[PDB]
Protein backbone atom coordinates (compact mmCIF):
# COMPACT_ATOMS: atom_id res chain seq x y z
CA UNK A 1 0.00 0.00 0.00
CA UNK A 2 1.09 3.61 -0.70
CA UNK A 3 2.85 5.48 2.16
CA UNK A 4 0.66 8.16 3.90
CA UNK A 5 2.36 11.57 4.68
CA UNK A 6 2.83 13.25 8.11
CA UNK A 7 0.51 16.34 8.04
CA UNK A 8 1.06 16.98 11.81
CA UNK A 9 0.87 20.68 13.02
CA UNK A 10 3.82 22.31 14.98
CA UNK A 11 2.91 20.90 18.47
CA UNK A 12 4.64 17.45 18.83
CA UNK A 13 7.85 18.78 17.15
CA UNK A 14 9.88 22.00 17.79
CA UNK A 15 11.13 22.86 14.24
CA UNK A 16 14.56 21.21 14.95
CA UNK A 17 17.14 21.53 12.09
CA UNK A 18 16.76 18.77 9.48
CA UNK A 19 19.66 17.63 7.22
CA UNK A 20 20.97 20.58 5.06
Amino acid sequence: LEAIPCSIPPEFLFGKPFVF
